[PDB]
């Protein structure tokens, strides 16, 4: 509970090789301790000698973490060195061909930060460097009950070429001076503000007030989950179809298990060190924790127990219970396109401005941020069925006459309610389209080409699907052709994207497995069962995903179908739960996308 893990949580993750490697000479020390000899009952010269040997190891390796932390340091301090000289001609040239500029002028902005910032990690590599080497050689003398690591520290340490350097602070000067005199006509205080950089990664904890929202926020959910459950035995009339009321409160179900599954990716992320920050193109000053998902996904899920218990409960008798999740939709759109600047501006924003370069993307380049958004609408597939059902159920179905609404007594509609398939596809032609134009940018065949067939195999499965369905219905000869090329497809897809997410989404199974066996070379996350559980997950959840996509657009299965999606579309989420950690797991060991 003190500097290992101070030093565990304060790491640039991707420069954890580079660092002191604290918990190695602190193992090497008990180690030497325990296995050390008796004092009577063997020689004092044997012991001397031991003594004498793991001080020669330990000094040693100390040597080496030395001249490790020296080299790194030198060729950052020259890579930074040579960003600022790049960056100064880039800011002269830009000044003087002033005499679009906006743009000039952010981008310039934007990259004195990050060339900020890198100052302010390479100092804090220089800091914590020369804290652990000063904690370790005084656990060394304290252990051995010598003077000799103190003496070590003195003479190499407080010499090297990464202590005595005060190259950095006076970057760092220069920095500001440019910012302040050259990009904001002085002023300061409003160049230090967008320069200062807070302590960041997972060394931030969470405001008290939001843990206490989220908690706050869980505990309503849970009271009114245990409520919905006995006003579901309890109060609902046992002669009305309850399955339109099931179809229209399934998304939000989805698009709350999918907050709260996404804070808890978040929160992997942030402790083994994958920084969603970087890959996403978030600014590492200002960005969402697993507390603000939470919390997020707690409120939503409050206003959905609340609609679906008026429904059941009908509190006034003057507004009909259809108004309910009319309400709470209209609500969470609302929420999303909030003009004004609060309830999480920024965040909503960003992602609107996703949404729209996804829902438009044949158009504006790829990023990582476009096409994890568009994958994970692949999972979220069935909140547009269930937008597209509660259109056609309210525009043909509703009576809108009598206050009970959406239970009726008993009458359906040629299916359920063509536009059933299109809206199932949607999101398979948007990462189509969207690898498509990453092939036309990139020229590289092989990652993007292969990856849009990986979507096509669904365009496929679900047109043989409908056709094969609509043959059946109308009792044709042609059927039998059409079943067996639905099952052809489905197991192609199913293979295809199985093969897709382990291989080059996840990157396991490679040559060089070494000794975790069936996985990469370098694992971040702690255990290994984690690794083999979620291939197992995978193989079992991803086959139970294209069943789902068949049976949602389609017309067999009338009664077993609906339970069928029902029960599937949560785990179809926590399919992409799972996907999306070592997804971007493997984004930050190599790049798997080519992104940057």
């Amino acid at each position: 509970m003190k500097f290992a893990e101070h030093l565990s949580a304060h790491i640039t993750p991707e420069w954890r090789k580079q660092y002191i490697q604290y918990e190695a000479f602190k193992d090497m020390l008990y180690s030497a301790q325990d296995q050390a000899p008796s004092v009577e009952v063997t020689d004092e010269d044997t012991v001397k000698r031991y003594f004498a040997k793991f001080e020669e190891k330990f000094f040693q390796t100390c040597e080496k973490e030395l001249a490790k932390i020296n080299t790194f340091y030198s060729e950052k301090l020259a890579e930074a060195q040579r960003r600022f000289a790049t960056l100064q001609n880039e800011l002269q040239s830009s000044l003087d061909a002033q005499k679009v500029q906006h743009r000039n002028i952010k981008d310039l902005k934007l990259a004195f930060s990050e060339f900020y910032l890198s100052l302010i990690l390479l100092q804090n590599y220089q800091n914590l460097n020369f804290t652990g080497f000063r904690k370790i050689l005084k656990k060394h003398d304290k252990i051995l009950e010598t003077s000799r690591g103190a003496d070590w520290r003195v003479a190499h340490v407080e010499v090297a070429p990464f202590y005595t350097c005060k190259k950095i602070n006076q970057l760092i000067s220069e920095t500001e001076a440019v910012v302040t005199n050259e990009l904001e006509d002085g002023d300061r205080q409003k160049a230090m503000k967008r320069l200062r950089v807070p302590p960041l990664g997972a060394a931030q904890p969470a405001p008290a007030w939001t843990t206490f929202r989220v908690g706050l926020f869980c505990g309503i959910f849970i009271v009114l989950n245990i409520t919905l459950v006995l006003a579901a035995v309890f109060k609902l009339e046992t002669d009305r179809s309850i399955w339109p009321l099931i179809r229209i409160y399934r998304g939000g179900f989805l698009l709350i298990e999918f907050l709260f599954l996404l804070g808890i990716n978040t929160y992997g992320w942030r402790q083994a060190g994958v920084n969603h920050v970087l890959i996403f193109e978030l600014n590492p000053r200002s960005n969402l924790s697993h507390q603000h998902l939470f919390e997020i996904a707690g409120f939503l899920g409050i206003l959905w127990c609340l609609s679906l218990l008026a429904c059941f409960f009908a509190p006034i008798s003057v507004i009909p219970t259809y108004v309910y999740p009319l309400a709470l939709y209209g609500f969470m759109v609302f929420f999303l396109i909030n003009p004004t600047k609060t309830f999480y501006y920024k965040s909503r924003f960003w992602l609107l401005k996703l949404l729209f370069r996804v829902f438009t993307a044949p158009f504006h380049k790829v990023g990582f941020a476009d096409f994890w958004l568009a994958d994970q609408l692949n999972s979220l597939s069935v909140i547009l069925m269930d937008l597209e059902y509660m259109i056609c159920f309210y525009s043909l179905e509703l009576k809108w006459d009598e206050s009970k609404g959406l239970l009726p007594n008993n009458s359906e509609e040629s299916g359920i309610c063509g536009v059933r398939a299109i809206v199932q596809c949607i999101p398979a032609w948007l990462r189509f389209i969207q690898c498509l134009r990453r092939y036309r940018d990139t020229k590289r065949a092989f990652p993007h080409l292969v990856n849009a067939g990986k979507y096509s195999t669904t365009f496929f499965m679900v047109t043989f699907a409908a056709l094969y369905s609509t043959h059946k219905e109308r009792g044709h000869s042609d059927t039998m052709v059409f079943f067996y090329l639905w099952i052809v497809f489905y197991i192609i897809s199913s293979c295809y994207t199985l093969i897709w997410d382990l291989k080059m989404d996840w990157g396991l199974f490679d040559k060089n497995a070494g000794e975790n066996t069936f996985l990469r070379e370098e694992i971040v996350y702690p255990q290994k069962a984690y690794y083999y559980c979620a291939i197992i997950e995978d193989v079992i959840l991803r086959f139970a995903w294209t069943i789902q996509i068949s049976i949602t657009s389609t017309t067999l299965l009338p009664h077993s179908g609906d339970i069928i999606a029902t029960v599937f579309a949560p785990l179809e989420v926590f399919r992409r739960f799972v996907w999306n950690f070592f997804r971007l797991e493997n984004e930050h060991l190599n790049n798997c996308g080519e992104f940057r």
